[PDB]
């Protein structure tokens, strides 16, 4: 799929505010993702210990993490669809050591799209939620295809 110009202008006018706080939202995103399917914290066994949603946020390690996936993530995005370089590492990494099925990618999107519909609702009307869904489906295509390749899945 190719998103045109109008609809990476839309992701990367919200990415722009979500960049004012990124371990904000990068904590935000994986406690919505933890909490609403609750099986993909079993996946990070550092943080698989963790009861609540009140541990979940006195954790300075989970933050930390939100940070690095959440800047990984904008790197992506900024490429605008040319991100091959960026997408083999990481496929490589959630197929290969952490073992991630393309349903969590799925998850984590709609956790994603939660986040920034929930802090951002003046740029994030519909218009610009079908563009950011479109952008993670597009990620979320290039990866299923590096996973293939790879040996996992499909
Ligand atoms: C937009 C999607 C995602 C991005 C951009 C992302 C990026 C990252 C990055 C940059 C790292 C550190 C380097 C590496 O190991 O590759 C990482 C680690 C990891 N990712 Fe992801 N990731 C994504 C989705 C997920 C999903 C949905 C899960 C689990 C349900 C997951 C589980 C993990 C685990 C288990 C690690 C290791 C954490 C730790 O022990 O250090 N990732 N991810």
């Amino acid at each position: 799929m190719v998103l045109s110009e109008g609809e990476w202008q839309l992701v990367l006018h919200v990415w722009a505010k979500v960049e004012a706080d990124v371990a904000g939202h990068g904590q935000d995103i994986l406690i919505r993702l933890f909490k609403s399917h609750p099986e993909t914290l079993e996946k990070f066994d550092r943080f698989k210990h963790l009861k609540t949603e009140a541990e979940m946020k006195a954790s300075e390690d989970l933050k930390k993490h939100g940070v690095t996936f959440l800047t990984a993530l904008g790197a992506i995005l900024k490429k605008k669809g040319h991100h091959e370089a960026e997408l083999k590492p990481l496929a490589q990494s959630h197929a290969t050591k952490h073992k991630i099925p393309i349903k969590y990618l799925e998850f984590i999107s709609e956790a994603i799209i939660h986040v920034l519909h929930s802090r951002h609702p003046g740029n994030f009307g519909a218009d610009a939620q079908g563009a950011m869904n479109k952008a993670l489906e597009l990620f979320r295509k290039d990866i299923a295809a590096k996973y293939k390749e790879l040996g996992y899945q499909g």
